[PDB]
């Protein structure tokens, strides 16, 4: 049960573009990691964990993107005018394993800026993480068959989509029922984060389906391109909005370092 990446030889332009996409993603996440670390001091204690979760996400994704880059250059060699598969192996499956950690972190930092606490926070986080883990795990099993069994990729993806929809319903319901509690005008900002999340996370099932409608070397490139757009949107851009909401609410709650931080800009 191979992946479609192992099926093709690659032109130098295709190979280097994919490598440059992954290495670019590493640099963006580690550059954002520094930003999230420095602005941590400008967030009130109640919200500071949300910015720390951005730091964990940046290193988690950055390590897996660097991992994918070197595996790409390990597994292929330029022979007779094209990059051909060598002794080693490349696989998008390590992305799925990493999602088991990064997705709960992304969801947790949203619940924190929604001002959920105590029993409701733990309760809502447990249902969301369980739904997300069911989405990822059924998706992982599905892509094992992206070459061998296209019908199984479809059926496991339908199961995965059911968890995805239920997960989004919980997220959206909590957002619209707790919007009134949010400070500094961030009741307007949080609805924008929900829509950004809808857009960015939907890119992943689209990349999952690439083997069904573009099973060639250019579809390998398009999938990595979609992953890159989705990774930056769902982690970096999303994290900046979460951090903005965290600081804005900190300032409205009387945190002086937050108020000063916004004043200078
Ligand atoms: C930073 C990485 C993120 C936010 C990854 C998100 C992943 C998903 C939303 C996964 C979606 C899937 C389905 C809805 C159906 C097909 C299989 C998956 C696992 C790709
Ligand atoms: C600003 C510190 C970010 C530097 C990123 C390092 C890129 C490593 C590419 C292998
Ligand atoms: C207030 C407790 C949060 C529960 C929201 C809905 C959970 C989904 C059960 C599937
Ligand atoms: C289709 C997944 C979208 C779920 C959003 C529902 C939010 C409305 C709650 C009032
Ligand atoms: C060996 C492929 C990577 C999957 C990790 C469980
Ligand atoms: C997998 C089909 C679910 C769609 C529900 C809106
Ligand atoms: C035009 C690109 C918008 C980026 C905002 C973060
Ligand atoms: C310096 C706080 C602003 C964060 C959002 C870009
Ligand atoms: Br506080
Ligand atoms: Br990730
Ligand atoms: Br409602």
């Amino acid at each position: 049960m191979k992946n479609i990446e192992s099926l093709f030889d690659y032109s130098a332009g295709q190979f280097e573009f994919i490598d440059h996409l992954l290495t670019m993603g590493v640099g963006v996440h580690f550059a954002a990691l520094i930003f999230f670390l420095v602005v941590s001091q400008f967030v009130a204690p109640k919200y500071r964990i949300a910015t720390a979760l951005s730091c964990i996400v940046m290193v988690s994704a950055g390590l897996i993107l660097n991992s994918q880059a070197v595996m790409w250059t390990d597994a292929y060699a330029y022979v007779d005018g094209s990059y051909q598969l060598q002794d080693l192996t490349f696989s998008n499956g390590y992305r799925y394993v990493n999602w088991m950690a990064t997705i709960p972190c992304l969801l947790l930092q949203l619940l924190i800026v929604l001002n959920l606490k105590g029993k409701e926070l733990f309760s809502t986080a447990t249902w969301l993480i369980l739904a997300a883990w069911g989405m990822i795990i059924t998706g992982y099993v599905g892509q094992l068959y992206e070459v061998d069994d296209i019908a199984q990729l479809m059926i496991w993806g339908a199961v995965s989509t059911a968890f995805f929809v239920v997960m989004n319903w919980i997220v959206g319901t909590k957002i619209f029922k707790n919007r009134a509690t949010m400070l500094g005008g961030t009741d307007s900002t949080i609805t924008k984060v929900f829509w950004l999340m809808m857009f960015a996370w939907t890119l992943y099932p689209i990349a999952y389906l690439v083997p069904a409608f573009m099973n060639n070397a250019d579809g390998v490139v398009l999938r990595q391109l979609l992953f890159t757009i989705a990774d930056i949107s769902s982690k970096v851009i999303y994290g900046l909005m979460i951090t903005y909401i965290a600081i804005q609410q900190s300032a409205a709650a009387g945190y002086v370092p937050a108020q000063q931080a916004l004043g200078r800009i």
